[PDB]
């Protein structure tokens, strides 16, 4: 489990973690409270893994973006600050970390991708994505490369397709849409065309991943990358002289990064919550603290007003800020991680040969658009199919296909229910095992159980509703 | 197979099959062509089941509602009548066994149920339903029931249904649409509730039938009864004295009994398609013919308009049409099959108890609504999935998860058709079989199969639709 007295926080491996565990220390000399610092792999993955069981960190660092599943699958507490700490963070960055009229975390820092470049081997940075295969055949002659950029991740290749109409969920009337799913349009397509072109051309490599485009850059080898202000530090040790601006346009518009509000989240089974809100609100959340982190690696555009109005001065965080206004927030919504791998997907394959931009975008559309088992499960509440089964065997205990000799002289709103896994077979099938879970122990006899599983097993018919070939009722 | 030579005919047990046998026979006295007439059970299932494989009658007798389905499914070969025969038939009765633009079968005559009363026990029948359990009350008194029909058939409960509101699929903008079904609304329930109501008042039973109906009634045990046309012969036969009348209203509206067409269709894979168009066009739709059948039993108002002339002065058939007017023509698509089960159930498990009204027409809507696979199949237009993955077979004998040492040195419309399979794995698998069966034979070597196989089993993920549990591609 997770031990009492201690902090444990986990934050991504490209953030500023070293300038996050002096925090850690001011807060122990001051409180005498152990806090850890780790920087795990696919934490954002392991986290909902782990603090379902009830394990995990105290506290727990991303965008936004991913908290919303958290959230929904209860795996993170309500955070509540008094109204005058809340009037020290941007209204902007309080709605990134607002689910269901709740507050899920407390938000830190808003990024954006910019185009980052050599002032020594471009002085002048292109305008437009249409001037760069111009570039790069220019500066392969002198033996460079115009532009290298992490591209196993949308992340980064989403502000280009998102460019010329390129979107996620549409927003309609207060909610997302998560059935309008807009990265199979015309616009999406001349983005992603565009960029598997640059490929095609030899302009770029689709195997290019994060750590090559970095080195690449931060050695000299290429005029310009794609990244986040938390990539600042490592150029500033490269000898490189950088500038950063906002990114080319694409058929006329400007690229629109999906801007993300790294957010600090508290465990929901975590012991230690008052800790990690003071934490959080009286250490990190202050001007000395983001410093520290800042020092470490630049957070972008903190939220917290006061220190912002110091960081605004600088350059890079302007058009930082500029970039953030010309894109868009990523959704909080659990749908994000589908429409997330979907959109990798395509990405790769497209990038990679193996489909065409045309077909894998269609794949994406229609997969990111898919409801998920795990989310209906969270989602079903039902108690109503519990109360019916239970009320059932009751009135069969002495009145077709009977069950025993003695046979032989709500359901609505359970229906309700079960429709939502009426288009996932093996869907509905948890849903009946869930169902049977929580209730074997309120079992008392087993011809009664047996009277229920078999019950259980014709209940989506029952409903008019589809079922499961094979079903397993351990 | 089908005989050459001779005519099969299936018809319904509960028509004039006698009646057309006479015209079967002066078709033979005139063409020597041996004309069978048979009244298996189940025709309208075992049709379905036998004509797919090449087998059958060459001509099939059902009310039109089925006969989308038979096309749909390939089943029925189009029939096409000069100007002038059409001009004999009523407009109405050709648009019922119109189908996608195409005439698929024969129309013959024009059913709908109305209201039958013992003039002896009940000079005056009630204007309306509400009126009923005081006469039964007042009837079991005399030793005698009030009314008394066929239970087991959605048929015969359905003028009520439908009367304050309930419809199948609402016709929406020259089409019905299967995901707009009318039976779970306040008008239906009202219906279903009455009915159910006079069950549980002891007034009639839920186990009655059509056989015990039609003898109680012709044994005069009850004052009325709900049928149709077929039935007046045994009535004639038997001594009771009973008049036809409009069905009783319901909360102040016209029961709406759905208006079925009895229609002729011939066997797709019959090879006397010649004569068949001949017998039904000169000799069973003709006056003589016509009325040959009408005297074994009333085929209602018959679809030519010459001897409906002649029909139409039987007080019977006025009340038919009345009530017929008063109704609604059955849909004839697929989906109506679908439907009628529904609502069958409903009927029956209300009827019975085992559920309630809001309930059991709860499940109805849900499961009318659903598409069936064999539905989908049948539309489905799977080539393009098979020259993709043909194609991408050559694309792989020299270039991740590779299928041999030797590889370690169209997809959007097929995606398109395969959508259609999302909400149904156990579908998803069998339109995979239906591609591999499609292929077997135009795949020469065995490591061209099996790689086949391997490709064909995760096409689904690569469209990002779901996929099966398990799927036998023998
Ligand atoms: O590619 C598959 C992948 O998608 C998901 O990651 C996304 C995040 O949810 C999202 O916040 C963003 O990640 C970036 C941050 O905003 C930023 O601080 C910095 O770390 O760069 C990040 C990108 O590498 O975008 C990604 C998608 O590219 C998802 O959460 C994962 O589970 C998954 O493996
Ligand atoms: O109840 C289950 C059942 O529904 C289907 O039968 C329907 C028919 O499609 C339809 O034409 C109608 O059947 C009646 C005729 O119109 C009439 O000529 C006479 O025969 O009375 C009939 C009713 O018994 O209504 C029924 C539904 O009640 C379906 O086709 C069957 O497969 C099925 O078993
Ligand atoms: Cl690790
Ligand atoms: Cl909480
Ligand atoms: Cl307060
Ligand atoms: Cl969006
Ligand atoms: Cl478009
Ligand atoms: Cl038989
Ligand atoms: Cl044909
Ligand atoms: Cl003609
Ligand atoms: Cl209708
Ligand atoms: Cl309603």
């Amino acid at each position: 489990k997770i031990e009492e007295g201690k902090l444990v926080i986990w934050i991504n491996g490209d953030k500023g973690y070293n300038g996050l565990a002096e925090v850690g220390k001011k807060f122990e000399k001051d409180t005498g409270i152990k806090v850890t610092v780790e920087h795990p792999d696919k934490l954002e993955e392991k986290f909902p893994q782990v603090a379902a069981t009830g394990d995990g960190p105290d506290i727990i660092f991303w965008a936004h973006d991913r908290f919303g599943g958290y959230a929904q699958s209860g795996l993170l507490a309500e955070i509540t600050p008094a109204a005058a700490f809340q009037d020290k963070l941007y209204p902007f960055t309080w709605d990134a970390v607002r689910y269901n009229g709740k507050l899920i975390a407390y938000p830190i820092a808003v990024e954006a991708l910019s185009l980052i470049y050599n002032k020594d081997l471009l002085p002048n940075p292109p305008k437009t994505w249409e001037e760069i295969p111009a570039l790069d055949k220019e500066l392969k002659a002198k033996g460079k490369s115009a532009l290298m950029f992490n591209l196993q991740e949308p992340y980064f290749t989403w502000p280009l397709i998102a460019a010329d109409g390129g979107y996620a969920f549409k927003y309609a009337a207060g909610k997302y849409d998560i059935k309008d799913v807009g990265v199979d349009n015309a616009g999406a397509k001349a983005g992603l065309t565009f960029l598997v072109d640059l490929i095609k051309n030899k302009h770029m490599n689709a195997d290019t991943d994060y750590s090559i485009a970095e080195a690449a850059f931060n050695k000299g080898e290429t005029a310009m990358t794609i990244n986040g202000p938390w990539a600042w530090s490592n150029i500033d040790t490269s000898a490189v002289n950088y500038g950063v601006t906002v990114l080319p346009t694409f058929k006329g518009q400007p690229s629109k990064p999906f801007v993300g509000v790294l957010s600090a989240g508290i465990n929901a089974a975590s012991p230690n919550k008052e800790l990690a809100k003071e934490f959080l609100e009286n250490y990190l959340l202050t001007d000395e603290g983001l410093e520290a982190v800042n020092k470490d690696k630049p957070l972008g555009a903190v939220a917290l007003k006061s220190y912002e109005e110091e960081l605004a001065k600088d350059p890079r965080i302007a058009a930082t800020m500029e970039n953030a206004q010309k894109g868009e927030i990523m959704p909080n919504i659990p749908q994000m991680s589908a429409f997330w791998y979907a959109v990798r997907t395509a990405v790769i394959n497209a990038a990679s040969g193996r489909q065409t931009v045309d077909a894998a975008l269609a794949a994406a559309q229609t997969n990111a658009a898919a409801r998920r088992c795990q989310s209906q499960l969270e989602r079903a509440n039902l108690r109503p199919c519990e109360q019916h089964l239970m009320q059932k065997i009751q009135r069969d205990e002495d009145s077709r296909d009977p069950y025993s000799p003695s046979q032989d002289p709500h359901q609505e709103r359970c229906c309700n229910e079960l429709n939502e896994f009426e288009n996932n077979q093996r869907c509905m099938c948890e849903a009946l095992q869930q169902i049977m879970e929580n209730q074997s122990d309120r079992l008392q006899g087993r011809q009664q159980e047996q009277q229920f599983k078999r019950e259980l097993r014709n209940l989506p018919q029952q409903c008019g509703l589809r079922a499961p070939q094979r079903c397993d009722l351990d």
